[PDB]
Order: structure tokens, then C-alpha cells, then sequence
């Protein structure tokens, strides 16, 4: 009769305690296991929201050390292509060069030579690379390009995914200043020079897989009928799959995860959302590589409409305590205002945090930049323009680094286990 | 004895333009106009010599849209003269800091470099003077120990180069016909200045409305004070190649301002000179005879601007521009409207009042190209140096304002700027 | 019943006569009697 | 009036001595001179600044950082106490019993308390802080035998908060924004919108 | 797991209790040891802030019974001279 389980605490009810510290903020280590097999370089994920994460933003976040989740409010064919866009992103490769076909008339070949120079036009037949035709090819003679082009068997090419230093070596050792880039089927994918490799921005903190590719996630619904979407994302090379619903403790959610884990025994899977120790055990039992926590975590509409929610400090600690033996990490999702809340979510036991509205309106998130009343927006009903995602990550991990300097926790894992709280009041 | 009221004076809010029969499509309206007798703009816009608005980056961005920007004077003479040179020399098709060797460079260091930068061609420079180049073709013969590049390089006389300022199509002609992949850019004294390729010329964003001088160079302006002691500044700006000099003060009908202008016209007979600010027919005529090529109008234009509140002085702007234009009729000295411009509608009213162009300041602060660098602060983007709202690229704002000006010229049937200045009419409206 | 402290009277005089001096340079009235007799007005609207 | 090197420093008459304002409550040293403090950073490279302040006759030296429990802060204090065994030293800021013991152990003559003490930006950005009544009582309780006093720094709005900081065990309070804008603080008096300011 | 050290109180969470008093406010003694060797006549120090304490303010506070702290946002030679 009147069944109060316990008291639950939110971010604003606690503060972290300063401790003896030998940690400089700038020497603090921000890396963390997202799953047993995936390690992030900063403890941050972007939400699968149509105003936050598509391929552009997911690329920019992976380059800073985290992982973005492509939202599902798009066709299967388009979402899988957003995942491929992140997996195959290399800044040094020039895409869409000017090409010809083996049927191109020499007179056309000369009209373009005067417009683009005669260094070498790739010859393609339906996207398959078949050769290159240079000025030497024409001015020494044998009508159509096929009769004069340098053939496939004398081409010096690199495969997509070749490291920049290997590509520089190939260019040097074959004495070439252009090198065409092909896929496994010898389809042209771009080209590289020494100069394009040089101005490729270097990203030392990028979260990359064992092949050196940026890591990416994608979201699917927990409903039935998503099997075609899941198989397309896995086949696209997604690193981690997000099965998200508003009630992760639902039995049809637990069943959908069990079925994906049986089909892909090695696929890294995140499920949510839960807010109880029992909800987290149930998701780990279904086969999750990680557990996302957040059902009405802060002063939200699920609470107003349904009556339901657990304040976020308690939700994260209960889930972390339910999972303690398993090497299955907890993600704190929702309610993250300032960098102080990131530090508190982690000290409560979370291994990473997911953020959403904080990143909408950045340069890389979806939407067009719009000028309206002399002030900058991203429009698609508009959100403030917040500049580059790089600067916001800098501001938020600065504050986390300061928190670790203050609590004497030099790594995320120490913050999660060693840092302490005091309980404070409203006034 | 008698309250000396010279006349009634009208502001922008007091009048509306009358729509006319029109064969003008807004997107076919001709926006070009004369700034002085010798300088033609492609859009009727200038950026103010404010330290929060105009330095070299914004002045380039604006010349590339068809206007001119004025480098503010709140920096050293050497800095302001460098800002002017940056605009006149700007061509994004030229790669600017290439890796060079010297005749003294060992072949071994050269091979080390060729592994990092390729062998397309290292410029050989001694003291800044271009003296040769070394490509991977020039090397073929096994080097001995301690060999220098001077042995194998291509000499100066066998080089194909192009002078800075050469039209980009001429450089393409030269790259193609000489069968070269890159070409070195030099200056009057054969000092190495950069290089071009077919790809760098392609990648440069095209700007058909760029406002350029008869040598193809972007135009630029610069401001100085009217006080004594700005002689050296003016000489340094002229020497930098500035296209027009702005001698600015808060009272351009002041005798010391007029004197400074006579002295600059005396020293620089062909220099294009803008003077301001004035708000009467007599101030404008006085500045014409001192030697101005154009006249800038605007004395306490806004309702609550500080000059009006502190000094009581001002003339509402519509009357002040009509007053000055009528003074200058038949002189080919254009009038510029400075200050009080809120919307794109205020631009069209200044021109139909007779002005040949308008000057804007704070509308452009906080753009990407304006000074300051971007700061995120409380979920919003600003430019910090006290912070102004980040407004995006200058091109978007120009587009929006000229879109509102084009829409007016279709409404009034004025297909050119001179038609608007002479043909379009007004209705006087009340405050209700 | 309390009014804002405004500092020394000299500072306020300075500021107001600075604004009056700026006007006499604008209108070219070098004395007060020149301003009283020579300077002119424009009639403006409420807009 | 001359100094020790017979350099002229001023003069006095009967009238100037008479109109010298009398200040019965002045905090003065054993020589009758006003007492003063000076602040230095807790970082490395401040040894030239410290030696110049001590040589200037500073009465008490303030070694202040945002994390007084930092190990490089504790080490910097240990090094100053070895060099000037008699110099009065204040270190901060801490907010725990352990932080205060560590500062007293390093050689502090007094301990300044205040890490995010009231509803402040260290709390918002880092997540860290201890409310100020608890911070002061814990430090005072950690120092109870030592004759090393506690200063309550930060969060002091009204005179009621001064009384509460002291009842919690603090021996003095430090205040800042309460005194900016006074006649004597830095800055020039400025009239702006008929209202008086100190501007910089 | 979820490590709450304790509850912590702020100025607004407590009030002082009135007690039996033989103290007149104007006869209350405000002096206090700042260190074992330094005694203040009022329990107040001014902060080492560039907008608060330089020599002028530090002189005016010492004359009232406390001690001011010259801020360090200035050259060594200037701070020692303050």
C-alpha cells in the first residue's frame, strides 16, 4: 500500500568532492571502452536524431574520438549509404575527377584537354576503370580514345583504404604525380597526389577500427519489420548497432535483441532505454554489448504525460551496479546540460555519455545555414548556429578534464570508481 | 528674432516609393553604377572603415561581389598599407608558399624532399630571386657524393613563367601550349611569387561580378583622418596601390577637412578621393572644389544616434541626399549615402533620392570575413575581440539585400541604377 | 526617497559643455552670440 | 623626512601631523606599519615574485589556486616554508578535512576554504564543489589542535553570511565583489546614464 | 557503487539561534587571530582581484582593522611596489 521503492537523485542533487590530485587536466586520459571490443578516445556519442547525426556529423565526431549514430528517419538504402560514407571517408582522395570513355572522340578529347590540361583523363566504361589517356598518348598517335589510351595493364593504382604514407611511397617509387584510386572491382573511386595527401587534415584522436577506418553507428527501431534495415547496416560495415526504444524493458524489445544476437554473434549491439537494475540485467541477458540508460532523466515529457521516469544519477548507478561483473558498459543518455553533468554521469559509473540537442545546429549536423534577423540558424523552425563541432567537444572535454584534475582521477575508469559525491539541497 | 528654420527634412520612414509600369524582371535589373568618374561598381555597396567590419579579408570578399571595402585606419601605417596590397594582389588560383631549394641544396636532401612532396618541380631560389627549377626528369643520372642541384637544374632562360596579374585564361593557354603541369609566377623583378596549375585555376571560385581595375586586380579603398600628420599614411596607401582614398571626419564642411583634401588633390592629381561627411548642398559643393571624386552624405542620420542627442545637430537622410545630389548635378561626382540603413528597402530609397551608392557598417560585422574570430557562447555563435552575433558568409547578406533592391527596381520599372536615381518617385506618408 | 549619486559637478559640466562645444564646431558658431543669431534649424517629423 | 640612505622622502609640519586622519582600529605590525598581503600563483616560476614580495615587507603571503589539494600546490608551499621558516603563509583553496590537513602539513600559517561554495561556475563546468557551511566546519574540525586558523572564501552576500561563516568555525572571511566599485578599489569613476560607475 | 560521502549544507540551509545575551552589539569585540602571530581588528580580508585590491584599497582596509591582498595581475616590480 503506497509502494515507494526508494529515493532517486538527479544531476542537481549531487556534487563531486575534490580530492588529493596529481592529475593535470591537460594530461588526463579520456579514453574508455564502449564495448569489450570498441575503445573510444573521448567518452561521447551523438544521438540518432534527424537534426543531429548523419554522415557529415558522424565523420566529424569519429575524428574527435567518439562515435556518431546515423538516425533511422530515412530510407534503408540511404541510411546504409550514410554508414558507408563514414567508413570510406578519406580527406586526401579527390572524388569525381573529369573522365572519358573508350568511345570518346579525339576531337572531344582535345576540347577538354585545353580546358582541363592534358595530364591524364581516366578512361571509364560504366564506372569500371579501363585506362588513362595523356597528352603523350595523343601526340605520338596510333578515331576514338580506345585506340590511344594507356591500357589497364600499365596503370599504377592504389586501393581505397591504403594509408597515406603508403600512397606517398607508391607515387614516389612509380615516379608519378597522380595515382587513381579503385575499389575491389577496379571501379574508379578518386585519385591522390602529393599535395592532396599533404593538406588532408591530420586527426590524431580519431576513433578508427583495426583497418584504420573511422568507426560509426546506426539506429534501428525495436519493432518488427526492421530485419531488412539491420542486415543492410551490418553489410554496410557499421561498427555498432543501436536498437533503441522508449521502453527497453519491454518484452518485444528483449526478443528483438535476442534474435539479432543469434544471427550476428560478433556484432556489437547497444540496447535502450532502461532505468533500473532489472532493466539492465534483462538487456545484458538478451545479448547487448552495452546498455543505454535514460527513461525521463531530468525535469522531459515522458514524465508529464505517462508519470514515469527515474532521475539520472540513480538510474546510472543502479544499472552499473547490476552489470558489475560483466564487462558490459553503461551509457548515460539524456539530461546532459553542462560539462559538469558529463563528469557526474561518469562518476556514477557510466563509461560514455550520449548527447543530442547540444550538437544540433553545429556546422556538421543536418540542416542549412540560414540568416534570419541578423542571426545565424540551421534550418530544415530553426536552431541557433553553433559553429564547428570541434569547438564544442573542446569546451565540454575541457570541463571534464578540470573535473578529473579536481578529483585526482587520471582516467575515465578511475573517475567511475574513485570519485565521490556529496548530497546538497535546493537552497 | 525669428526661429531660423531652414526647411522641413524627411527620413526614410517618411516616404515610400511608388510602383510603376515595369518591363523589369528583378533578376534582370542592372546593379552597376559609377562610384567616381573613373571607377564603376557592379553592386552599389561599400563597407565602412570600421575596425569591426573592414580589413583585407572582408574587402576581398566584397570586391568579389562587385563592391569595394575601405580598410580602417585604426592600425599602423605599415599594417594598413599591407592590407591594401593583400587585396590588390589577391588571386586564389595561385599557390602561394611552394617548397623551394637553393643552388646549394644537396641532391640527397632533394631526394628526401621528393619523397615528401613529389618530383613535379622544386623551385630553385637564391635570396628570393628565381634562378631555376629541378624536376624528377632533371635528375636521371646516378648522383655522386655531395652533388648540388645547381649541376642538374633547368636554367632560368629555359623556364616558362607568367607575370602576376596575367588573366587566368592566358595562364591556361600557356600551361597547355607549353605542355607543362605547373607554372611559376614571378613579379616585375623576377622574384618568385607562387605557381599555378590547371587544377588550382579550376578550384578558384568564379566571381563574374568581381570589381576590378583595368589590370584585372580587385579594387580596394582605405581611410585616413583629416587631421595633420596623415601625410606619410596617405603616401604609403597610394604606393600600396589603393584605388580610392577616403578622407573622413564627423564634420566634412570643416575648413581643416577641406584643406587636407586640397593638399591631397595637389599632391595626387589622378588619385580618386572621397570626402565626408556633409548633409547640405553647400557642404557637398565645398568638398567638390577641394578636389573630391565622390561625396559622402550623413550627419546624425538615425533618430537616436549619439551625435544628434549630444550635439543637437543633424539632417534627416532623404533630404540630405537629395540636397547633395542636386548640388552636384552635371559634375559626374557621385553621392554616397552613409548610415541609418536598416533594411534593403532603405537602400532603394537612398538611390531613388539620387545617391549612386550606399555605405554599410554594422550590417556586416559578425560575418565570417569580418574581423574577430568565432566564439561559441551560451549555445550561440558570436565573433569576439563585447561580442556580436555571427552572421555567416558575406555573400549571403549581399544576396539578400540586392534581392530586395532588385525587387524594388521591378516594382518601379527602373532597369538600371541611373533610372532608379532619376525616374522613381515617392509618396509622403504619415506616422500612423 | 533617494536619488542616484552622480559624482562631482565638474564632470557633468565637462560632459555637457563638451556636447555644446561639439555643436558650435558643427554649426560654425565660435561664440554664444553667433550660435544665438547664425545657426539654423531643420524641421523634422516624428518618424 | 629621510630613509636609511639619507634620501629625501617628504616632510612634516605641525599642521600636516594635525590633519592626518586618526585610525584607532588600524591593523599594524610591531613597528606601527599597516599590515598588507600579496597573492602569487601556485605554479612554477613564481620564486622571483615571492622573493620580491617578502623583501618588500609583506606581512602574509597568499599562495592561491583553484585546487589547493593539488600535489604541485602542496609541494610549492613546502618549498616556501623551508626557505622562509618565519613567513606567514596562507594556502587555498580546499573544501575537505583532508585538504586542510594537507595544507597545514605543507606549512601553512592559515587555510583558505572555498571550492564552489554557493549556487558559481566551477560547479557548472567541472561538477565539483562543497557547500560552504560544511566545508568550513570540516576544515575547522580537521585543524582543531593546531592553532592554524580557517578563512571562509566565497559566497558571502550579506552580513548574515559573515556571522554564519564564523559560527561554523572560521576566524575571518575574505570578500571580493562586495568591494569592487568602492572609491579605493581599482578603476576610474565614470558617469554613465546619470549613474556612477568605476570603469577600467 | 554510487558513493555519496555525506550531505553538505550552505549558508541558506541554516540560521543562528538566539541565546541568553549580556552582549551589547556596540561592545562586541571583533578581533581575531589571522595566524598565530597576526591579529586582525575586524575579521575581514579583501580578495587578490585586479578589480578589488591594490595599494589604495589595501591601505584603506588595514586602517579599518583587516588586511588586503595585492592581486598578482601585474609585473613583479609593480606588485612589490604596491
Amino acid at each position: 500500500m503506497l509502494r515507494i521503492a526508494k529515493e532517486a537523485l538527479t544531476f542537481d542533487d549531487v556534487l563531486l568532492v575534490p580530492a588529493h590530485s596529481t592529475v593535470l587536466p591537460n594530461t588526463a586520459d579520456l579514453s574508455t571502452q564502449l564495448t569489450k571490443t570498441i575503445r573510444l578516445n573521448i567518452p561521447m556519442l551523438s544521438a540518432a536524431m534527424d537534426t543531429v547525426t548523419e554522415a557529415r556529423l558522424a565523420i566529424a565526431l569519429a575524428q574527435e574520438g567518439g562515435i556518431g549514430f546515423i538516425h533511422k528517419n530515412m530510407s534503408i538504402e540511404r541510411q546504409a549509404e550514410e554508414v558507408r560514407r563514414v567508413k570510406k571517408h578519406e580527406s586526401a582522395i579527390v572524388r569525381d575527377p573529369v573522365t572519358v570513355t573508350p568511345s570518346t572522340k579525339i576531337i572531344e578529347l582535345l576540347q577538354m584537354a585545353r580546358e582541363y590540361g592534358f595530364s591524364g583523363f581516366p578512361v571509364v566504361e560504366q564506372g569500371e576503370l579501363v585506362g588513362i589517356v595523356t597528352g603523350r598518348d595523343l601526340r605520338v598517335k596510333p578515331d576514338t580514345v580506345a585506340a590511344i589510351m594507356t591500357p589497364k595493364d600499365k596503370l599504377v593504382t592504389a586501393r581505397e583504404g591504403t594509408p597515406l604514407e603508403e600512397m606517398k611511397a607508391k607515387l614516389y617509387e612509380n615516379r608519378i604525380e597522380k595515382m587513381l584510386v579503385v575499389d575491389e572491382n577496379f571501379y574508379l573511386r578518386g585519385l591522390v597526389t602529393f599535395r592532396d595527401i599533404e593538406k588532408a587534415e591530420r586527426k590524431p584522436n580519431a576513433c578508427k577500427d583495426e583497418q584504420g577506418r573511422l568507426r560509426v553507428g546506426a539506429a534501428v527501431g525495436a519493432g518488427a519489420g526492421n530485419e531488412e534495415r539491420v542486415d543492410a547496416l551490418v553489410a554496410a560495415g557499421v561498427d555498432v548497432l543501436l536498437i533503441d526504444s522508449s521502453h527497453g524493458h519491454s518484452e518485444g524489445v528483449l526478443q528483438r535483441i535476442r534474435e539479432t544476437r543469434a544471427k550476428y554473434p560478433d556484432l556489437q549491439i547497444i540496447g535502450g532505454n532502461v532505468a533500473t537494475a532489472a532493466g539492465a540485467r534483462a538487456l545484458a541477458e538478451a545479448g547487448c554489448s552495452a546498455v543505454k540508460v535514460g527513461i525521463g532523466p531530468g525535469s522531459c515529457t515522458t514524465r508529464i504525460v505517462t508519470g514515469v521516469g527515474v532521475p539520472q544519477i540513480t538510474a546510472v548507478a543502479d544499472a552499473v551496479e547490476a552489470l558489475e561483473g560483466t564487462g558490459i558498459p553503461v551509457i548515460a543518455d539524456g539530461g546532459i546540460r553542462f560539462s559538469g553533468d558529463i563528469a557526474k554521469a561518469i562518476a556514477a559509473g557510466a563509461s560514455a555519455v550520449m548527447v543530442g540537442s547540444m550538437l544540433a545546429g553545429t556546422e556538421e549536423s543536418p540542416g542549412e545555414i540560414e540568416l534570419y534577423q541578423g542571426r545565424s540558424y540551421k534550418s530544415y523552425g530553426r536552431v541557433a548556429y553553433k559553429g564547428r563541432l570541434k569547438e564544442i567537444i573542446h569546451q565540454q572535454m575541457g570541463g571534464l578534464r578540470s573535473c578529473m584534475g579536481l578529483t585526482g582521477c587520471g582516467t575515465i575508469d578511475e573517475l567511475r570508481t574513485k570519485a565521490e559525491f556529496v548530497r546538497i539541497s535546493g537552497a
